[PDB]
């Protein structure tokens, strides 16, 4: 596979992550002024432990079927076995989701986009388990601060998906193989974009699995 070959890959990952990305950035961005008044909060608050997970799980899970479109929809993850398919959405569909929602995060003032307006952590007070909303919060607050772009959260969250160290693969070269082509697409559209600085300031690895220890 050649320079141009791997050009395609780039445009392909942008334009599934453009499809399946589920909330359009403008939108995020619009919305960020409309903010949960203090009585809407106190109105989460007072909510069971069980709703706020209801809700939560309604949600990411409908996330997690937006990430299983975008994987469908890059061309190498359908010629990989069925059971590889399996794992590898088993094992990183919800990483794919908490980066995704960086895109839902604002720091300036520490909140995240939820049922339609911008919250803060006190939002989910109910669930009874604030240092993991927390670590969430900061996830987000330190990926923010690299300003990605929506073309480089594509070509990363593709990189978080096919990892051939995921256990359980029955073709671990052939999922090898279309990392590395994805490395180096990553790679490749950073030097196009003069992005090379981001490369250093990403997550170290397993730091998001490691979030998913408690989850
Ligand atoms: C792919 O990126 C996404 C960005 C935002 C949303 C939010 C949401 O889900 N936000 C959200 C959930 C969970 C925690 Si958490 C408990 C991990 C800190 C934070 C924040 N969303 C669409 C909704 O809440 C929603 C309201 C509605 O009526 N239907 O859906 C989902 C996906």
């Amino acid at each position: 596979a050649s320079l141009t070959e791997i050009e395609h890959l780039v445009q392909s990952v942008c334009k599934s992550y453009r499809e399946t990305c589920q909330l359009r950035l403008e939108d995020l961005l619009r919305q960020r002024s409309n903010i949960f008044s203090r009585e809407e909060v106190t109105g989460y608050q007072r909510k069971s432990m069980w709703e706020m997970w209801e809700r939560c799980a309604h949600h990411l899970t409908e996330a997690i079927q937006y990430v299983v479109e975008f994987a469908k929809r890059l061309s190498g993850f359908m010629e990989l076995c069925q059971n590889d398919q399996i794992v590898l959405l088993k094992a990183g569909a919800m990483e794919v989701v908490l980066v995704r929602m960086c895109r839902a995060y604002n720091a300036d003032n520490r909140t995240v986009f939820f049922e339609g307006k911008y919250g803060g952590m006190e939002l989910f007070r109910a669930l009874g388990c604030s240092e993991l909303i927390s670590s969430i919060f900061d996830f987000s607050h330190s990926l923010s601060a690299l300003h990605f772009s929506e073309d480089e959260i594509a070509l990363y969250t593709a990189l978080v998906l096919i990892n051939a160290h995921r256990p359980g693969l029955q073709e671990k070269r052939k999922v090898e193989q279309l990392q590395y082509n994805l490395e180096l697409a990553f790679h490749h559209h950073l030097c196009k974009t003069h992005r090379q600085s981001i490369l250093a300031k990403l997550p170290p690895k397993g730091k998001l699995r490691s979030l998913c220890s408690q989850h």
